[PDB]
């Protein structure tokens, strides 16, 4: 049937979308996107796929025995099929038993991750704000991205930095001589965005890679790897061996005092503390000077290497562009801190081009704002006019707000007593928990020690739109319908502001699923405060409520049609804006302008940090042992290999690796690939396409073969988001929920250790892992990822 083209979003981008034969024929994209990624081919893969979850079901055991169930079970997958009136009564109670028995401190419903884009049907705000009208319960602080340095940039620069606007594109084109990529892939990682994607980056990209060619800029990228980015723009190198980046910067900076090449005017008018930290540089009290002589054998960078980079940052115009990965290691707070260091000792931050930037990889942070306001969204609290049936305080004596990844650490031993950034943390005692918008069995570390702290638990209920491996590990199950099966809005690009999207229903919600709105209402019957919950207004009133208000805020300068017009059209334009500099008002007048440190100014040297008297983070930057490193790092004797799990190039984390036929174009023999470098692949007599086993003391898993000159002697890699399938030793899904299983599929965190990155910010160190490999030979078992649950009738 050919009809009409309807409008819609998604974190991949803006779409435009027909229907024929009942369904969804075909996806382009969005008339003013002229960089489309190539994940667009897998978009109507997420909605008609095996592993879709048709009605609501219960775990065996805890549908016949309630709270006294046997524990051990959970991970066979066998569930039994129920009603909605009974799967929301068995909830219920649940809740009742938990605030009755143990309180507030015995339930944690905080934990949030990648929900899709809307305004009115987000997950994880419809769940929080009808469990709260029942009873209160334990929240977090954090997230599994910037964890270490949003924490320690507050102390130096003043801000989070992370999540902040930069200097505009075309003033860093028109002014920057050099540009350094630390730990940066921007070419892959900005093919999403936190609203839908404009995409407005990639013009830039494009620009940038003209002046590389007609040698009019210098691109310089350090990572161990070769990137996507260095391979699109044809720019050079500079290996370091992994986690060993800070013994290069204190390297540096040695350069820079000897032969007096850093900047002291703007030291001493815009800084603090320089003279207590230069003694440890020097040597003049430990006993050895940082030099690059000490440093070469240990970064893998020659001496003379060392010195020629020195000369190049302080020659002309240079900027840094940081990336994320490397703070999620052991000790993740130094190497931010130091960039920061050696950013002031070159004295250009402020300038159009100069300075150092934490964030040009998110989001299209770069390109000018329109200058609108955006529409409002859902409540994911209590209004002011109610209380819930509950309401009590009592937390017996623990914290009611604990760090995002230390809640696996509370659940094995609640009591106990923790530092975390200048405070003391008690941890609760947690008996239930509940999971939506986010993938609890993917993002955290070590799923055989997950398996343990879980027997411990009484309850656990989760809502999805498929059968993922948190699904498969629980008590209740609860389906929802995609974004495409319900009508919605967003706002176009995260930073950019350029306008306002409609999202359009595009067919009926799929079997027995229902949209968030609807699941959470119901709820509200239950608890018989359902006219409350909802306001007393349905999905379009909802909608009509938000973008008047929108109107209203920009009435001032931006002109905006009445809500029939707007959704007829399916769009709504703003504009574009003017250029602007990061730093440059602290430079004209940092008297004026002061940043909002302890001081005012930058601090090389923080009073407030040396007084906590931790022993992984003082007064400033050092240089300290990792418990598990590669290259002559201790533990490479028995487990010699280094495994990064960089962020997917095919997939949004753990979204889209259920779209089969987009799948099958990346997947080897079967499994997950893993990328191995020629030497080390002879050595074991592997060779493409053979199925491999990578272990280490904590777990094993399989996956595929992958020979690659991108990757240097001693490092593999697996991409975050390949769901978990574990199998019994006889390759059953039932065996499955043994601890120690098989991995039939690949994912990363099966091998992965759970630390906290320092007593500072008590943050994710996934990549502080090391491993060895094997060409697997034993019997081949069969992926129980992908299909779904057994069915058992009672
Ligand atoms: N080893 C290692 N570990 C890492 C990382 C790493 O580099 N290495 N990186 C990490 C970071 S940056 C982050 S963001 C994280 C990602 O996991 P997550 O947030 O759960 O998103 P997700 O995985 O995409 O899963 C989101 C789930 O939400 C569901 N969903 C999404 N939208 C909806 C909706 O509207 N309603 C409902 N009912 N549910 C919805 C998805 O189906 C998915 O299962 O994993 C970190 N861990
Ligand atoms: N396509 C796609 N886009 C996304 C995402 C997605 O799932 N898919 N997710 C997004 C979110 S959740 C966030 S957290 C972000 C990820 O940033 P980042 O960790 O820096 O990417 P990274 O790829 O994990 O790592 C970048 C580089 O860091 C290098 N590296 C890692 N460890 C070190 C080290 O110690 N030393 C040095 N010098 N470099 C190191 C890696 O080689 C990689 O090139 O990317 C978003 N964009």
């Amino acid at each position: 049937n050919e009809d009409e083209w309807l409008t819609t979003g998604s974190h991949f981008g803006a779409f435009k979308m027909k229907r024929k034969n009942g369904v969804i024929a075909e996806v382009k994209p969005f008339d003013l996107d002229k960089y489309p990624t190539d994940m667009i081919n897998g978009i109507r893969g997420m909605v008609y796929n095996p592993s879709r979850v048709r009605y609501p079901m219960v775990r065996l055991d805890f549908l016949l025995k309630g709270h006294k169930s046997n524990t051990h079970q959970r991970g066979d997958f066998r569930f039994v099929r129920v009603t909605w009136d009974k799967a929301l009564t068995l909830f219920k109670h649940s809740l009742d038993e938990v605030q009755t028995q143990y309180g507030p401190s015995g339930l944690h419903a905080g934990q949030t991750g990648w929900r899709a884009t809307g305004q009115l049907h987000s997950s994880t705000s419809h769940m929080q704000r009808a469990v709260g009208m029942h009873g209160n319960y334990v929240k977090k602080i954090g997230d599994y991205s910037t964890g270490a340095g949003q924490t320690i940039l507050p102390y130096v620069l003043g801000s989070t930095e992370v999540y902040a606007q930069g200097t505009s594109w075309p003033l860093i084109l028109e002014h920057s001589d050099t540009i350094v990529l630390w730990s940066n892939d921007p070419y892959k990682n900005l093919q999403v965005g936190w609203n839908a994607e404009t995409h407005e980056s990639f013009a830039y990209l494009a620009q940038l890679k003209e002046k590389v060619k007609q040698g009019k800029i210098r691109v310089i990228s350090i990572d161990p790897v070769v990137t996507k980015t260095q391979a699109y723009l044809g720019c050079e190198q500079l290996y370091v061996n992994p986690q060993t980046d800070v013994t290069l910067m204190l390297a540096i900076a040695h350069e820079m005092i000897s032969k007096k090449l850093y900047d002291d005017k703007f030291i001493q008018g815009y800084s603090l503390g320089f003279e207590e930290f230069v003694p440890y540089v020097m040597g003049t009290k430990d006993g050895v000077a940082k030099t690059p002589e000490w440093a070469a054998p240990i970064c893998g960078v020659e001496a003379h290497v060392i010195r020629d980079l020195a000369k190049t940052l302080v020659k002309g115009r240079t900027q840094f562009m940081m990336g994320w990965c490397i703070q999620r290691q052991q000790h993740g707070e130094q190497p931010y801190w130091m960039a920061a260091v050696l950013a002031t000792m070159i004295g250009q931050i402020g300038l159009p081009g100069g300075g150092i930037s934490y964030g040009h990889h998110y989001s299209s942070i770069g390109v000018p704002s329109s200058g609108a306001a955006a529409p409002g969204a859902f409540p994911r609290n209590l209004d002011e006019n109610q209380k819930p049936l509950f309401d009590s305080s009592d937390f017996k004596g623990a914290s009611s707000t604990i760090p995002v990844a230390r809640w696996i650490d509370a659940i094995l031993e609640p009591g106990k007593t923790i530092d975390a950034n200048g405070s003391k943390v008690v941890y609760p005692d947690i008996k239930m928990m509940i999971f939506s918008g986010n993938n609890p069995w993917n993002h955290h570390q070590d799923r055989n020690r997950m398996k343990q702290a879980f027997h411990k638990l009484e309850c656990v209920v989760t809502v999805d739109v498929n059968w993922t491996a948190t699904c498969r590990f629980s008590d209740i199950v609860l389906p929802a319908c995609t974004t495409y099966e319900r009508n919605d809005i967003d706002v176009y690009g995260a930073y950019a502001n350029r306008g306002i999207l409609a999202m359009q229903k595009m067919v009926e919600p799929l079997f027995d699923s229902l949209s968030d709105f609807e699941i959470f209402t119901r709820f509200a019957a239950v608890l018989g405060k359902e006219k409350e919950y909802t306001r007393n207004m349905g999905e379009m009133e909802w909608l009509e409520t938000l973008y008047n208000e929108c109107k209203a805020a920009n009435a001032g300068k931006f002109e905006m049609p009445d809500f029939a017009t707007f959704w007829k059209q399916g769009y709504v334009h703003f504009g574009d804006g003017e250029v602007w500099t990061r730093h440059a008002d602290f430079r004209n007048d940092p008297e004026i302008n002061p940043l909002g440190t302890p001081s005012g100014l930058i601090e090389i040297f923080s009073r407030k940090i040396d007084q906590f008297g931790y022993d992984d983070c003082k007064g400033h930057p050092t240089w300290m042992e990792k418990t598990e490193r590669s290259h002559g790092g201790p533990g490479s004797d028995k487990h010699p290999i280094w495994l990064q799990s960089c962020h997917p190039d095919k997939r949004l984390h753990s979204q889209m690796c259920e779209s089969r036929e987009y799948r099958e174009t990346y997947a080897v023999n079967g499994r997950e690939p893993v990328y191995i470098s020629p030497v080390d692949a002879k050595a074991r007599g592997i060779k493409d396409g053979d199925i491999v086993r990578v272990f280490n003391d904590r777990g094993q898993l399989l996956a595929g073969a992958v020979v690659s000159d991108n990757f240097p002697k001693g490092i593999v890699r697996i991409h975050e988001g390949a769901w978990y399938g574990p199998v019994g030793k006889d390759g059953s899904t039932e065996g499955g929920a043994e601890v120690g299983a098989l991995c039939s599929y690949g994912d990363p965190n099966t091998l992965t250790l759970d630390i906290g990155t320092s007593k500072l910010a008590q943050a994710c160190s996934a990549y502080t892992c090391l491993v060895e490999f094997e060409k697997y030979q034993g019997k081949v078992p069969k992926v129980s990822s992908f299909d779904g649950p057994i069915e058992v009738e009672i």
